[PDB]
């Protein structure tokens, strides 16, 4: 069971936070005392927020501004949210690069583009703060989408980038069970949720109910606070019945039986 | 003869029974064919009487399959060298093939980046590389073969892994590519369905396989049964011209009762209805 003191004074870092799910997390975690580090793109609407954050009563709030096109910026911005922190309890790897509904054709710029933001950078990202997250037995918060666990037309390079931190991440959390590193790993699934990108880039196209980005903002929190494997959250109760695989779970746990990591 | 002969060899059952037969005369491309498992793919379709382009960086090793695949009964064989690392080799393959055989009617992608087991700590190169050659590669063939494809109403078969389907450690990256893979061709698959792009796509979940390459990477650390490559090469073969969405190989009998995940098809079925695609069509 969450309680909002579970981040009372823990040290966040909290990606793609100048609009959207992002921002609405870091307003969360900012009424719950925590201590923030917010990062994106654009410097002036990180300032807004940061400014918000501190109103909304955060222990402490800094912003650093700069591309997750660039992992030398991603490795250094993790070091820099640490120094200003003191350390680091919770890492929310949250921001996208920007994409549209449209059917795939030779736009292999788009693609690769993807899975270097979507993807690439949060594995920089990881190693940069996993030092400081095995000091504090802290997360790590993986924001993904059904499009991450089910296929979808539209969205080839951005479902592709999805599936790939599934991949990734998933395969880290059995070799930080095996290896004793107690950080854990919350990958979060998400619908479609009521956010001013997303909303514009289906309209016309996509007529599904959009999930409220406050509450699941909070969701994402909880799932991480609570130290969960996978958090699932979407509208339909259709979707949240058949979203879970329990045969992969089953099949993990028959193979387990056939290792030697020593 | 030829001029004077025509037919199909896909009428009644070809859709569930597979006769290799169906691969005569066909024009197909196979990489990471130099050794393992696209080698023996390479060697079922010459001894069906298919016409082969192989693919692989060694150039005696690719000689050397071309002139066993003449032996077989290929219709023609032939080869071109180079690295998957480089998406301008990749393309310019792809229309260098076509060319030799007067057309493409099956993409076989198999080939990886070398790989071990091994914890991951910070080897992001490896990372990046891993998805480059083992993803970004596929998509920049598919997109290069896709005219002609289109033409023949042919198939691309996506060479994929157990860990490319449920998580395994030590194969970190390697997973992450196999795991877009999926959600790339899934998702494309959907948008030639409502485009009316005649080209199957067929994605192979493979358990563990008896390569040279393969028994070397898991000696002393992974403690499973391998499945033959012979027998493997052959099922993604048959699952490319039945025209199949997936094909599962793997020792196991457990593994080949769980591997199926009928929710994700019901879901996928329930959001299909969720769009409007009209201004796309
Ligand atoms: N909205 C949905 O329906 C939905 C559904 C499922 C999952 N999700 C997931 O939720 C997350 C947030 O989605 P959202 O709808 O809140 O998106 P959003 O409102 O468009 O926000 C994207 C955030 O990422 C930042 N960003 C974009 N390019 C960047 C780059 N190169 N470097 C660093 N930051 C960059 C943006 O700020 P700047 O432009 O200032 O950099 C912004 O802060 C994503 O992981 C998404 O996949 C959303
Ligand atoms: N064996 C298994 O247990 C297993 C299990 C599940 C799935 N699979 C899948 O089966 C497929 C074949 O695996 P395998 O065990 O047969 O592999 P393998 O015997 O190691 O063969 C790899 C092939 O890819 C080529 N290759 C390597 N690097 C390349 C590059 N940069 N550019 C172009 N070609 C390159 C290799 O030749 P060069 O070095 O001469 O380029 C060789 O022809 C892969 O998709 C693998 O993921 C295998
Ligand atoms: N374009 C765009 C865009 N903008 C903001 C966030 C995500 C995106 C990517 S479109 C997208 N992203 C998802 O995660 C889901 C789910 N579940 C869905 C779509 C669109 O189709 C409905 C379901
Ligand atoms: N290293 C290596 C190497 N060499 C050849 C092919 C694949 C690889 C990558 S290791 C690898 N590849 C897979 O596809 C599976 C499955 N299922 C498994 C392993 C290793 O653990 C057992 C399961």
């Amino acid at each position: 069971e969450f309680r909002p003191e579970m981040l009372q004074g823990k040290k966040v870092i909290v990606t793609g936070a100048s609009k959207g799910i992002g921002r609405e997390m870091a307003y969360h975690l900012a009424k719950m005392g925590a201590h923030v580090v917010v990062t994106a793109r654009s410097k002036e609407t990180l300032q807004k927020v940061v400014s918000h954050c501190l109103e909304l009563g955060a222990a402490s709030a800094h912003y650093i501004a700069g591309t997750m096109e660039d992992m030398t910026f991603a490795e250094q911005f993790v070091a820099q949210a640490g120094k200003l922190m003191g350390g680091l309890d919770m890492l929310i790897l949250n921001h996208i690069t920007n994409t549209s509904l449209n059917l795939f054709h030779d736009d292999i710029h788009h693609v690769r583009k993807s899975m270097e933001v979507n993807f690439l950078s949060y594995v920089v990202l990881t190693v940069a703060a996993l030092p400081m997250l095995k000091q504090s037995n802290g997360s790590i918060v993986v924001v993904s989408s059904l499009a991450g666990k089910v296929a979808y037309p539209m969205v080839a390079a951005y479902s592709a980038s999805k599936f790939a931190l599934d991949g990734f991440f998933s395969s880290i959390r059995k070799e930080y069970s095996v290896s004793r590193v107690n950080v854990s790993i919350t990958l979060c699934v998400l619908g479609l949720i009521d956010t001013e990108t997303a909303m514009k880039a289906v309209s016309g196209i996509v007529h599904m109910q959009a999930a409220p980005k406050e509450e699941c903002a909070l969701e994402i929190i909880k799932g991480g606070a609570l130290r969960q494997e996978e958090v699932y959250y979407d509208s339909s109760r259709w979707t949240t019945l058949l979203i879970r695989n329990p045969c992969r779970k089953i099949l993990e746990e028959l193979y387990s039986t056939s290792y030697n990591m020593d």
